[PDB]
């Protein structure tokens, strides 16, 4: 998986902003 | 996007969905080539 793979399938420091967007999925 | 789905894409066990967040994190880490 790249990293422009990861910002289409997010919708979007990647990691940081993963696991914000990873909060924003537990709602 | 849902928990499951991510789930799946990232290979996560049962136990790695407990802590979605930081599981994003490590799985964004590795995103990003490094270790
Ligand atoms: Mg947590």
């Amino acid at each position: 998986l790249s990293e422009e793979e990861i910002q289409r399938i997010f919708g979007l420091s990647l990691p940081e902003e993963x696991y914000k967007k990873x909060v924003e999925x537990t709602g």
